[PDB]
This record gives C-alpha cells, sequence and structure tokens, in this order.
C-alpha cells in the first residue's frame, strides 16, 4: 500500500512554528479564510471558516471527529470547544505535533484530544465524521507513489471507516476544468508558468490540485455524494494578503529568525498566489460529502 | 550593462558532446527540423530548415553572417560552404566551442570562420546579416539580471551593427498571445504545470517563450519591420520524436556514458515537449527581420 509524503511536506510545514507565528493569524488557521462579514479581521474569519465547515458535519456531543491534516489545531481545538466531540487529528509535520500537543495541555475537556503523525494512507479506526481543510493538495502526492489514482484509496477508505450517516467535508484548492477555464478565458503568461515551477520549486513541493471532476469521480465511485459544492475561493485574497502584510511588518524579526531569502522567498509566495485567486486561476471548493 | 545567462546555458548544452552525439542528427542541429518534403529524413530536414532560414537573408559571397547561439555549427558550417559568406558564430558552451573550432579544421574556405565563447550582450562588430536558430529562449535570461525588457537593448544593438540593408532571422520557439490561446482552446491541466517546472527546473533553467507581440513591440521598437511571420512548429514533433527515439535505440550507450537518471530525465524531456508542439500548446516562429 501508500507511502505518504513526509519529506515534501516536511520541508515546508516544519520551517519553524516562531516563523509562522510571526504572520498566521492567532489561531495560525493556514487555509482559505471566510469573510463571512465584510468586517471580520482575518482571525474572526479563521474562526467563520472552520466554523462554516464544522456546521456541515451535523456533529453531535461524543462524536468522534477525525481531521486530516490538522495543521496547527485550531479546527480541532474549535471542534471540542463548540461542540463537544472527540478529535483526532493526522499530520506529518513534528512542529505541527510538537504545537497541538501543548496547545491541548490548556484548556480541557471529559473529550479525547488526540494528534498523531500519522498518514490518512495508515489510519484504519473507524470516525462519525471528517474534516480536512488546505491539506488535500498533498493526497495526490506520496513517498514515490504520487499519482491522482490515490483519491481513489482515499474515499473507498473513509467510506468504510464512517457509519451510514457518514459525512466529509472536503475544503481543498481547486483548478478549473477545461469547459470552465475556457469559458473564463483564461490563460497562462510565461510569468506565470515560472511562478508555478517556483511554487513546485520553492513552496509544495509534489503538491497537486484537484479539478472538481476529479473529486467526484473518485468520490463517487467509493459511494459518496456530494450534498454541495461551495465554491470560496475569492476568500483567499483578503487572506494571503493579510498574511503576507503581516509578514513584511515583521520583516525585521523574520529576517533574524529564518534568513534573508525565505522574506524574499515567502514575500514572493504570498503576493504571487493572492493573484492565482484575484484572476479565478485557482479556487477554493468545500464539498459536503454524504452516503 | 547586460550579463550573458552563463551557468545556466552550460548546466545544459555542456551536458556532454558524445551525450548529444547519440540521439541528435548527424549534423547536430540542436532545434526544430523542417519538413519541406513528406519524405526527408531528420538530417536532410535539419538542412531543409538551415536552408530555409539562410535563403531569407539574401546573402552574397563576401559579407558577414553573424549567427547567434550557433550551436553546433551546422548552421555556420553551411553557410560558407552554400552561401560563400564569412562567419562569426556566438555561444557559451566550452563542448559547442571546442567542437565547432574543430569542425572548422575539417573543410577550407578562403572565408573567415570564427566560433567565440561571447554574448550578444558583448558583441560589437559590424555585420551584414544576422541568424538565431533556437538560442532565443534564453535572451530574456541573463546572470541575475533576467527581463523580456532585454529584447529592447537586443534589437536596437543589432540594428545599428548592420547595414541599411539589414535582415535579421530570428528563428525561435513561442507561445500564444491570449487572444489566440483562447482561440486554441488552450488549458493548462495539473500535468502540464508539472511538466512546465520539470522543464525549468532540470532542463532549461530561466528560459524564457516569447510571444509573437513581444518580438513585435522590441523589434519595430528599434525600427524592424517583419517582412514575414513563419509559424513552423508543427514540424518540431516530429524532430522531437526522432530524437527520443534515437536516444532510446542508445538506452545503453547513453546510461553508460552520463548515467540512468540523464536518460529518463531526457527521455521524458523529450517525449513531453513533442506534445506541447502536437496541441498546439507551443509553436516555432520564423521572423524575417528587414529596415
Ligand atoms: C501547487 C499547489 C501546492 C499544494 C497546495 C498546498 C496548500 C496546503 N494548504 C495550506 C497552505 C495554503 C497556502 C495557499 C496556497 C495557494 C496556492
Ligand atoms: C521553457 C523553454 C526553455 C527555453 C528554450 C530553450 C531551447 C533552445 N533551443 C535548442 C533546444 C530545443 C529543444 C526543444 C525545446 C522545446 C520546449
Amino acid at each position: 500500500q501508500l507511502k505518504p509524503p513526509v519529506e515534501a511536506v516536511r520541508s515546508h510545514y516544519d520551517k519553524s512554528n516562531e516563523f509562522f507565528k510571526l504572520w498566521l493569524d492567532p489561531s495560525m488557521t493556514y487555509s482559505c479564510a471566510y469573510f463571512e462579514r465584510p468586517d471580520m479581521t482575518l482571525e474572526e474569519a479563521q474562526y467563520a471558516k472552520r466554523k462554516l465547515a464544522l456546521d456541515k458535519l451535523n456533529l453531535e456531543p461524543g462524536m468522534t471527529l477525525l481531521d486530516i491534516g490538522c495543521g496547527w489545531g485550531s479546527t480541532m481545538r474549535h471542534a471540542v470547544a463548540e461542540y463537544d466531540v472527540n478529535v483526532i487529528g493526522l499530520t506529518l509535520s513534528e512542529n505541527q505535533y510538537a504545537h497541538d500537543k501543548a496547545m491541548f495541555d490548556e484548556v480541557d475537556s471529559p473529550r479525547r484530544k488526540e494528534v498523531r503523525i500519522q498518514g490518512w494512507e495508515e489510519f484504519d479506526e473507524p470516525v462519525d465524521r471528517i474534516v480536512s481543510l488546505g491539506a488535500f493538495e498533498h493526497f495526490a502526492d506520496g513517498a514515490g507513489d504520487a499519482g491522482f489514482e490515490r483519491y481513489d484509496t482515499f474515499f473507498k477508505k473513509f467510506y468504510n471507516l464512517t457509519p451510514d450517516d457518514g459525512r466529509m467535508l472536503l475544503h481543498t484548492i481547486t483548478i478549473p476544468d477545461k469547459e470552465e477555464a475556457q469559458e473564463l478565458g483564461l490563460t497562462s503568461p510565461m510569468s506565470l508558468l515560472r511562478f508555478i515551477k517556483f511554487i513546485l520549486t520553492e513552496i509544495f513541493p509534489g503538491g497537486r490540485l484537484p479539478r472538481i471532476s476529479q473529486v467526484d469521480y473518485y468520490s463517487s465511485n467509493a459511494g459518496w455524494k456530494v450534498e454541495r459544492y461551495h465554491r470560496i475561493g475569492a476568500n483567499y485574497v483578503p487572506t494571503l494578503n493579510a498574511w503576507a502584510d503581516a509578514l513584511q511588518a515583521h520583516k525585521d524579526e523574520a529576517i533574524a529568525l529564518k534568513g534573508q531569502e525565505t522574506c524574499d522567498i515567502y514575500m514572493h509566495y504570498l503576493r504571487g498566489c493572492s493573484d492565482l485567486f484575484r484572476d479565478k486561476y485557482t479556487d477554493v471548493c468545500q464539498f459536503t460529502l454524504v452516503k
């Protein structure tokens, strides 16, 4: 069976918790926010995003929630606080794991709070609901076994680990399908091609963005149905600008911490990606998957 | 002023003359062929391509021809033989220079035969005609001063080094303009994006493909007029398949020579690029530039 893209993932997310601390919001949510109201700060928007997702799971207290690619815990920690469920978080980052583990010590609840350095490929317990925010772009990747063919194992797996009322909220960056790209009038100048290369080179090695039809094909092949396609990628512009701005604001702390080049790399990364979503070149979609 | 992309260029073209010898035609022409007649071998097609270009220069004997990015000499060596002009060749490859230099010893003529390790940025003599086949994609590159803004220096320079009847045959891979890409129905799946990244990573670091309108803008800004746009990119499929096939044919010699990975890399490179032109994602154009 499958090998998790450990080293690829670690090269990014294990860059330094203090480094990310500088420019992420306070909840350290590392995925597209949700400006449900025009006046939310970034941090309130991250809450709104977490909420928005968790609400779709029809969670009841006592249930077990699996969070795949649980980042820095915000989603788990929020799922317990606001829903009273037990949570299991999957991550491949040592830093993220270290931090979620400690962040758990703080607040208390009769609910289970587990973070693991485990891949979805290796998970094998029964759960009630599933959430994954901004991790999916790594699932087509593997320790030398990459391929969208992997989505197939994925959806069939977690269809089988969940009850008959089982639900999955898959939140992920996407790219337009043939028909829709044409319809958008999308075009790929040389600057853009250089950028993606830069991204796949300096930021997210082995990352693969799905087309909605890919998520359909493999999900339904497993028996899933999409109760909703919530396209919300426009929110990534405010998000990404916020991150970029904060990083710039801490330019001197950041150069002090992980170096000159990295400020440049990440500023370039953050500024650049903003435009991708501005231009509708990329999107973010939240699939509500049911049986 | 400008610094030539020496190390970027050397990383590719200085891979090994024996290595390229294995799969290039016998003239070792490293650019899109021209199957002027359906039955030409690759080698005859390279001649047809060289001819096709040189014919546009209205060369007379005694004239001086500058070949920019003269590759492995085929164009120079052909320009003397069939036109009786003196030739200067510019290259940044040590291997290419070594080889053209020796290849010159062989055949003889009262005509000057010069190959130099010099950039177009550094050239400063007067010439009658100018040819450049498959080098142009490196002109927007520089030793830390890349940018299409460079084309401006280029065209203004060689407008000034040539007489009033001066002509330039610019032969280069291109990419579609906005309007035309849309019209072609072009689309950039993830596989394609991964590929370009692979290309700009493992094959042609810093390479930049022009849009026809870019060549127009900068050329005319210098005073040039395009007497013809000869689009001939479809020929690159036969060319690239030929190269790929030959390399495969010599798989064992090649693995013996520069290693396992490199056979893989270059097979992947060659096979892959073929499709780019098959799909009209990229093109090849020959600009006849006049005053
Ligand atoms: C080529 C795509 C690489 C895979 C995407 C990994 C993003 C994982 N989410 C957390 C970070 C989101 C940063 C925004 C990415 C925008 C492009
Ligand atoms: C991203 C583009 C890189 C710059 C192009 C350099 C090609 C210089 N010609 C000689 C080699 C031609 C090989 C075919 C290239 C097809 C893509």
